């Protein structure tokens, strides 16, 4: 659906990188649901008050993603400036809520795959945005 | 169910990238002024669905009354969308892909409606 | 007519959104936070859902009487229900108290504009 | 210092619903096919400014390399919103409305940011 859209855009993009664009889309949607799905799964463990960080970094990092996934699917009146600020951020963000899930990751099997979300999605950011 | 709550939570997220891809998409056409009514809908089902997608993240079975509402007033607006879009479909293949998108959403939504009860 | 209106209500539900995130966030700092965990969601569905709303009110182009009632309804819904979790903690917690205070007037507000359209 | 973050929310939030508005004008005008750069701007400064209002209101200076990138990409998104809706505020109203309140939200996200 990602491609498809991309592919019907009325217009020249430049020459930004139409895979990697996808792909970075793509994986700040599964990013945001994998951030919102520990975020939840963290307020139902009974030491909750011990995730308190793992959550609010959840929290960012979906919020981020879902704003970066919109910046990046609209190509009228480009202006790199906004975009390569936007995925800069994600790419933060996504790295900082890797670190703090990798740190729950042994004992909840929810921060585990978070992390491993957080880190394809801060990959994916760095790699587009070295390719722009 | 779980299974039909993260099917629900994928497609809205989908469904509000494909809207918000869609609104920019008719936003280049040469045909723009013709087309505003489809990019104010787009850009409300991608609000709803974005909304959707975060309310049935959180639900937990207790005050069902929430993820009904939030389930309803999105079903509602994909419907919308999906009708509008609809009508550019023959002329903009990303009109046809949106409308698509926004049907299987609607329908996710309506199944987890059906569900809860 | 209805344009006053709207735009009190969008106004109420940026106020509301804010209270709720603010809420949601001292909520979390709590000590008792594993007794708060319900107020949290709740706070984070009626910020999301506010959000949605003003924004949707915001834009009148293509209108659609059925889409906004739909939304209306669902942030009403939403607001009622933030109102109802946080006035249980309200006693305890001032953050709840005027949290509780910003929904059932965003309640007000989507309910008198669902009202007047329909 | 907590009242200049709750500050910056407020502005955040009222920021994007002057680029929603402001987009939705433009969609409106007769000259809409002159105002899609002014639109889709407003429309990644209302999601950049909602994404910033939610993360300033989870801040808690642990991990403030988030809270600064997020602000940066927000002062980012709003100078450029300001600059294009700037072009026409001479003729849209609403398009300087939306001007102003992007350099304001500018201007209190550098603030912040600087102060952290
Ligand atoms: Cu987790
Ligand atoms: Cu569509
Ligand atoms: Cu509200
Ligand atoms: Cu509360
Ligand atoms: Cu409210
Ligand atoms: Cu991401
Ligand atoms: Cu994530
Ligand atoms: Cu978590
Ligand atoms: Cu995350
Ligand atoms: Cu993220
Ligand atoms: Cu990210
Ligand atoms: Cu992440
Ligand atoms: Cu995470
Ligand atoms: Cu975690
Ligand atoms: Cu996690
Ligand atoms: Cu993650
Ligand atoms: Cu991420
Ligand atoms: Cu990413
Ligand atoms: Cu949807
Ligand atoms: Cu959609
Ligand atoms: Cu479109
Ligand atoms: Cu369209
Ligand atoms: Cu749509
Ligand atoms: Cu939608
Ligand atoms: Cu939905
Ligand atoms: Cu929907
Ligand atoms: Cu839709
Ligand atoms: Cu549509
Ligand atoms: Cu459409
Ligand atoms: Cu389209
Ligand atoms: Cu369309
Ligand atoms: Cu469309
Ligand atoms: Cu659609
Ligand atoms: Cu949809
Ligand atoms: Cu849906
Ligand atoms: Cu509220
Ligand atoms: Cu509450
Ligand atoms: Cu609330
Ligand atoms: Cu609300
Ligand atoms: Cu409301
Ligand atoms: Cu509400
Ligand atoms: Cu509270
Ligand atoms: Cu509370
Ligand atoms: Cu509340
Ligand atoms: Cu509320
Ligand atoms: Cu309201
Ligand atoms: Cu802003
Ligand atoms: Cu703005
Ligand atoms: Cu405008
Ligand atoms: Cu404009
Ligand atoms: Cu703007
Ligand atoms: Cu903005
Ligand atoms: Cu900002
Ligand atoms: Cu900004
Ligand atoms: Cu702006
Ligand atoms: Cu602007
Ligand atoms: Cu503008
Ligand atoms: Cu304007
Ligand atoms: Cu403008
Ligand atoms: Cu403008
Ligand atoms: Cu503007
Ligand atoms: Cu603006
Ligand atoms: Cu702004
Ligand atoms: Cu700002």
């Amino acid at each position: 659906t990602v491609n498809d859209l991309l592919r019907t855009y009325p217009a020249d993009l430049g020459g930004v990188d139409r895979e990697a664009m996808a792909r970075c889309i793509e994986e700040c949607l599964r990013c945001a649901q994998a951030c919102t799905a520990c975020a939840d799964a963290c307020l139902s463990e009974p030491t909750v008050a011990d995730l308190t960080k793992c959550i609010r970094t959840d929290m960012d990092c979906a919020d981020v993603c879902t704003a970066t996934a919109a910046v990046l699917s609209r190509h009228t009146g480009y202006d790199a400036n906004v975009t390569r600020a936007v995925l800069q951020a994600c790419a933060t963000v996504c790295a900082a809520c890797g670190d703090e899930c990798a740190r729950h990751a042994g004992m909840h099997e929810h921060c585990r795959v978070c992390a491993e979300a957080c880190r394809s999605c801060e990959q994916a950011c760095q790699e587009l945005l070295a390719g722009l």
